[PDB]
């Protein structure tokens, strides 16, 4: 199996060839643990800079299938410079593991804080939710999707600020494949899950999630879910205002052609009324 | 951009670790011109064996930005191994190429047999459904959707039989996303791109343009081919026999779960009463 990916390994001096070597690294508390690894605290040794090294087992990789997957991941994050994207500074790899160089996100994840505060006010939530849109039309600037955007996947910078992880699901969707649709299938031809409004619609999700403290669909069998997702069944508590319900309302579009532009969200009057950036 | 590919680059001898080389190839003349190099009849030195070598300059690939697609061919075409896939034995590069060896299907395209007879008879059409249906049925076995099925892509060996080409669009689709179905759109949850039932529709089509001359949707505006096909709006021609209309319609869903799985198609009774296969 091939280690080699279209990502930088090339050793960085984080105080303003040679690769990168495990031992660049002060290894610290572990901050977490996945299904093929865990995450540290860490600190590169010449320049003392503080950042998270998440260390992943081949083995376990290959047995599990998602080798390619991961070198997809990398690939696109490591390409990413947005200060609302968690950067990817570089990866490597020795005889049993890969190691991804990340930035350090200080204060968490949106996830917990959520379990902390149970909902946001309107200005905390407007203000995040400017931040992801940002981010997002940075990201279809390079023509990347996310696809994966959840709370647990939102981690928050030194200033509070949102840093969008896990670019595990992500795919950059920019040909004789379209020239010919006659022997297409719908779904090739409207190629929905390769649409970028895919994220428009966890964008409205999460907004929801922030202002009520639960996400719109929830139910308590994943069938159901599925039933309310796909009839876009959701209804909104009396406290939720007039203009956070217009946004929200027209993020959730069945359709994907329906949802609006990132701009439209960025100008929202909701938006630009509460949110601090 | 790295060529460092999960596909094989060893020597083999073809007449029952070294690594392929320029070298080991006579290059006799071109078969054909692609869009970053040409496809050109060789043989291995020692073996004589007779294949084709397509040539691709890396240079184009990455000014295209198509490498990661040329990569994700490779590695998917290289590990099928079916009397009815065309074979990729493997590859290497140079300084400035990357050289595919390919089986050398003798007898050109589907699509030029139709040019020339016009339509097929049922005798030929069940018979080539039948290998299109085997060599389907042998990709999603290995979780490989094909997605790109058409007469341009179907190339005939020297008995006739027909060889499956062109995975630049394929994929291989066998988790913390579906973990939590509350984020996600419709249709990432369906991932109606990702599912083997894409390529049943394709077979709908050819088994109609194998007897019909013209595929059903057929419409000389893009955006009225696009409407004939989302609303599955299609004709049959007098001559089509019931028994072959039963099967086309059975393909022809617009849902892709009532599409038929490939075991159905190839125990189709006009199939068998058809087939010489
Ligand atoms: N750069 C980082 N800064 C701070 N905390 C982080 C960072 N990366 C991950 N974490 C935390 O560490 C835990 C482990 O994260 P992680 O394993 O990357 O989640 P994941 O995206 O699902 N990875 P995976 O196991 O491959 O699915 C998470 O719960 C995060 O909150
Ligand atoms: N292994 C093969 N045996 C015989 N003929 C072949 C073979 N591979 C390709 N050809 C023919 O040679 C022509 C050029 O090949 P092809 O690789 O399809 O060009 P292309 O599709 O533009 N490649 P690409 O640069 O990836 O887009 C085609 O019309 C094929 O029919
Ligand atoms: S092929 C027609 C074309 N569709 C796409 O480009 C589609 O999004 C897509 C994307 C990626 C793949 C790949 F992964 F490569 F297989 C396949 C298909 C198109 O013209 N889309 C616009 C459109 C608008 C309205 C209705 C239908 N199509
Ligand atoms: S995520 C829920 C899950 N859906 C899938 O597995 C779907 O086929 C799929 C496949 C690949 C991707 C990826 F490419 F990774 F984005 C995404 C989605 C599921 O629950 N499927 C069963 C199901 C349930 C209800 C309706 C339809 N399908
Ligand atoms: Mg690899
Ligand atoms: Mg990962
Ligand atoms: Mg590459
Ligand atoms: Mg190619």
């Amino acid at each position: 199996m091939s280690y080699s990916y279209d990502a930088p390994s090339d050793f960085i001096n984080f105080s303003s060839k040679r690769q990168w070597a495990l031992e660049d690294f002060e290894i610290g508390r572990p901050l977490g643990k996945g299904k093929f690894g865990n995450v540290y605290l860490a600190r590169e040794k010449q320049s003392k800079f503080i950042l998270a090294l998440k260390v992943l087992f081949k083995a376990q990789l290959e047995k599990a299938g998602v080798e390619h997957q991961l070198r997809r991941e990398v690939e696109i994050q490591s390409h990413l410079r947005h200060p609302n994207i968690l950067r990817l500074y570089g990866y490597f790899h020795d005889a049993t593991r890969v190691y991804l160089i990340l930035e350090y996100a200080p204060l968490g994840t949106v996830y917990r804080e959520l379990q902390k505060l149970s909902k946001f006010d309107e200005q905390r939530t407007a203000t995040y939710i400017t931040e992801l849109a940002n981010a997002l039309s940075y990201c279809h600037s390079k023509r990347v999707i996310h696809r994966d955007i959840k709370p647990e996947n939102l981690l928050l910078g030194s200033a509070g600020e949102l840093k969008i992880a896990d670019f595990g699901w992500s795919v950059h969707a920019p040909t004789t494949l379209c020239g010919t649709l006659d022997y297409l299938p719908p779904e090739m031809i409207e190629g929905r899950m390769h649409d970028e409004k895919v994220d428009l619609w966890s964008l409205g999700v999460l907004c929801y999630e922030f202002l009520v403290g639960k996400p719109p669909f929830e139910a308590n069998t994943y069938q159901e879910t599925y039933k309310r997702i796909s009839r876009v069944e959701f209804t909104f508590p009396d406290f939720v205002t007039e203009g956070a319900r217009d946004l929200i309302s027209r993020l959730l579009k069945h359709n994907p052609s329906q949802r609006p532009m990132l701009r439209e969200v960025l100008e929202h009057p909701w938006i630009t009324a509460n949110s601090s950036k």
